[PDB]
């Protein structure tokens, strides 16, 4: 059924190879992982549930040989990571339309996941597939994802370090899908800046870099992150962090930095929820009928909200997001 070739090379468990479905001629990605004798594979189980324009499609799966599970998923040629490095090498800002398009599609995917009670727990530019020609974006790498409900205890040391919520580094074991929302803010920040917003050398240093920009959380704020004292540090205004990028650039910066602030709240419950975030005016340009990609092509799918998405959006956000 498959012609398997070329390992694509993930930085997590399993091997992912490019392959061709000989039934369809379509290039696919196949993730091979060790399958447990007794337990279901949680990644596959989650993949079987997800049907969303901004989540990699589950195409097939089969068992090989313990044994191996092979998860056949749709193939997308690039990642937000790779797009960003281009612009970094060209010493160029990512165009605001692309930042808007990627942030919107990442919020939709994660909104859907959270509607199913699923926490992705590894949101990062490497895990966000993109096809440059259409600027579609799809979430992938569900190897760390978990069906999470509040009151559940889980591993603390869980995201990739730059995108890791502050409650996780403060040893919270009962966290929420809000940790994915902090990662969204970090990706937005990285799109605006060109380089990771908070780039710690260790997980503790990650927290310190966060505190150095946002400032010291109050003791009240500390208990929203872990109910179980930091030095006082002058925080930095966002207009200070992004000053070089602002100089070299609509009220897009006011809108982006408002959105940035609401994703990156210390208090996990105060972070702006992904589907509500879609109604932010930062995305108004995506809802204009005349808007096209910088190359002139049409926008990708943006307004095809599923029943489950709409049932998790305030009525105010529903009327705003459907044009
Ligand atoms: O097409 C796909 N369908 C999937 O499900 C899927 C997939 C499954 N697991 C992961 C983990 C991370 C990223 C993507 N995936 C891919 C998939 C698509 N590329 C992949 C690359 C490596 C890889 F290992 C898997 C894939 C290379 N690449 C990329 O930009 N990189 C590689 C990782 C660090 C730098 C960013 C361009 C396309
Ligand atoms: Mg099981
Ligand atoms: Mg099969
Ligand atoms: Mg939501």
């Amino acid at each position: 059924t498959y012609d398997i070739g070329r390992v694509l090379g993930n930085g997590s468990f399993g091997v992912v190879t490019e392959a061709r479905c000989v039934d369809t001629g379509e290039v696919v990605a196949i993730k091979k992982v060790l399958q447990d004798p007794r337990y279901k594979n949680r990644e596959l189980d989650i993949m079987k549930e997800l049907k969303h324009p901004n989540v990699v499609k589950l195409i097939d799966y089969f068992y090989t040989e313990n044994r191996f599970l092979n998860v056949v998923m749709e193939h997308i040629p690039e990642t937000v990571y790779r797009v960003m490095k281009s612009f970094l090498r060209a010493n160029q800002q990512v165009p605001f339309i692309l930042i808007k398009l990627y942030t919107y599609q990442m919020c939709r995917a994660l909104g859907y996941l959270h509607a199913l009670g699923i926490c992705h727990r590894d949101i990062k530019p490497q895990n966000l597939l993109v096809d440059s020609r259409t600027h579609v974006l799809k979430l992938c790498d569900f190897g760390s994802a978990k069906r999470l409900v509040p009151g559940e205890q889980s591993v603390s040391y869980i995201c990739s370090r730059f995108y890791r919520a502050p409650e996780l580094m403060l040893g919270a074991s009962e966290y929420t899908t809000a940790i994915d929302v902090w990662s969204i803010g970090c990706v937005l920040g990285e799109l605006l800046l060109g380089r990771p917003l908070f780039a710690g050398e260790t997980s503790v240093d990650q927290l310190v870099k966060i505190i150095q920009i946002l400032g010291t959380p109050s003791r009240r704020q500390m208990s929203t992150m872990n109910p179980n004292r930091f030095p006082d540090v002058k925080p930095r205004e966002w207009k200070s962090i992004f000053a070089s990028h602002i100089a070299s650039t609509d009220p897009s910066w006011d809108q982006a930095l408002d959105l940035l602030t609401k994703f990156l709240r210390y208090e996990p419950g105060e972070r702006l929820l992904p589907l509500e975030a879609l109604a932010h005016d930062f995305f108004d340009e995506l809802r204009l009928p005349s808007t096209r990609l910088p190359s002139g092509g049409p926008l990708p799918e943006l307004f095809t909200f599923s029943q489950l998405e709409l049932q998790n959006m305030s009525p105010a956000a529903q009327v705003k997001c459907i044009p």
